[PDB]
This record gives C-alpha cells, sequence and structure tokens, in this order.
C-alpha cells in the first residue's frame, strides 16, 4: 500500500495475439506502483477467478488493453465498474476491429477512459496518464 | 410480460454463432419476454451501453451464448454478477476452445451455472433449466 496498485488485463484464453503489447505495457506500468496481473511474460479456473478478483479489489487504477476480445477482460471491467474503480482502456483502431459498445460506451472521459492507439504509442499515453 | 430474459451473445467480437443465437432466443421466447440487443458502427456506442445496462437491470435470468469470445458478453456478466443475477452460460467444447476461467471459474452451480453443450442440445438443454 505504500505504491499504487495498478491491476492490467488482457485477453488470455480469447487469445496471446497481443501478449507482446501487455508485457510493454506491464513494463511501463511499474514505473507508476506495483502491477497485479495474472500476465506473465513467455520468460484452477476458480482459483484463477478469485486471485484476479482479489486484485482487481486492491486496485487503484484498471489498465486493460481491449483490443482483442475476450470474456475474462471484459468481465473484469464489469466487475471493475461495479466496484467504483477508475479504469484506463486502450484500443488499436488498426486492428480493424471495431470496440465492443460495452467498453466503448462505458468510457465517460474521466472514471472511465476508452483511448485509441496505434503501435510505439502506447508509453508515451501511459506517461501521460500517470502523470510522469 | 415476465419472467424478462436477457439474452448475450458476441457482436462486435465475432457473429460466428449468430444462427445458433437466433435459435436460443427463439426458444427463450417459450418461457418469457426476451430483452437482447440481437435481431436476425461506433459513434453511439453510450446509448447502446445504457440500454443493455436497463435490460439488464430488468432480467430475472440472463443467458449468455459464451463460445465466441467477447467483451460485452464478459461486461455483461460481469455487471450481472454484481447485480446478483440469476445467469446461465452456455459453451460448445467441440469449438476447441478453453472458456475463460473469469466466466468458468464464476459458477456456483445453482445461482451461476455453466453447462458445456453440443450442436442439437440447446433446445432441450433450454427446455430443462426452465421447466
Ligand atoms: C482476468 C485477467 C485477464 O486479463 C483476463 C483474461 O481473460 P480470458 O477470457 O482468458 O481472455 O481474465
Ligand atoms: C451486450 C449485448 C451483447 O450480448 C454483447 C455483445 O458484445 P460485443 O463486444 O459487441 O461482442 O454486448
Amino acid at each position: 500500500m505504500g505504491r499504487p496498485a495498478l491491476y492490467f488485463c488482457g485477453s488470455i484464453r480469447g487469445g496471446r495475439e497481443d501478449r507482446t503489447l501487455y508485457e510493454r505495457i506491464v513494463s511501463r506500468l511499474r514505473r507508476f506502483g506495483t502491477v497485479l496481473t495474472q500476465h506473465v511474460a513467455a520468460a484452477g479456473d476458480r482459483l484463477i477467478h478469485e486471485q484476479d478478483l482479489e486484485w482487481l479489489q486492491q486496485a487503484d487504477v484498471v489498465v486493460a488493453e481491449v483490443t482483442q476480445p475476450s470474456l475474462g477482460v471484459g468481465y473484469e471491467l464489469g466487475r471493475a465498474v461495479a466496484f467504483n474503480k477508475r479504469i484506463l482502456c486502450l484500443f488499436r483502431p488498426q486492428s480493424g476491429r471495431v470496440l465492443s459498445a460495452m467498453i466503448r460506451g462505458a468510457a465517460d472521459g474521466s472514471r472511465f477512459q476508452v483511448w485509441d492507439y496505434e503501435e510505439g504509442e502506447v508509453e508515451a499515453l501511459l506517461d501521460r496518464y500517470f502523470e510522469a
């Protein structure tokens, strides 16, 4: 509790297409606090559910990369909204996808923000959000 | 008309299973009023979010087909759990996918149930759930 707790979410069983980007995000988040996340660099379901729920409640900020569709990321964002968490979502329009209306439409520009970004930009945008 | 039955399934995550969603929605109509975005373009997404949240809050039972990964379906299920809704999830293992741990691990066998099924079983299973 001596540093901010930053909870990172991104697709796993939805697909690990963006795993490298997730590691880039996590690595940068470590500059701004303790990172709580299921994601581990390449280098039971009830327990997985309960641990991520535990991390989520501990979180001061929830950071989600929402480009790859994922039930778990969506579920974690829904639980996070119900917990009144500050939320930042990061989405890549160049993927060719249209972001879920439930995520884009949940944005209010303050406590729930959805930022579009392109390859090469995410570290700069994280610096902006966390006030480097 | 009650019960109100809220159906969720992938849309912008992919419409791979849209025909199965229609089969599910058609069978749900036998047991209650069906509230769903599904019917057989961003820029106004706030209105979509608010409308599905409205339907979810009115729902007596939430039915989700969770085979195709979807942020919206997952988000709706997360909000549904926070609302302490009765939830039924339906998953097809023959899809070759491993269902999200956040959905499978949310199950408690009563208020939150996850049923595996195969093509051709979904109507019988819905009949069974809704008595
Ligand atoms: C909670 C942590 C992680 O971000 C998310 C992964 O969900 P999947 O359904 O496995 O993609 O769950
Ligand atoms: C709310 C209703 C529907 O089941 C779900 C679809 O989400 P997508 O992110 O568009 O797949 O959203």
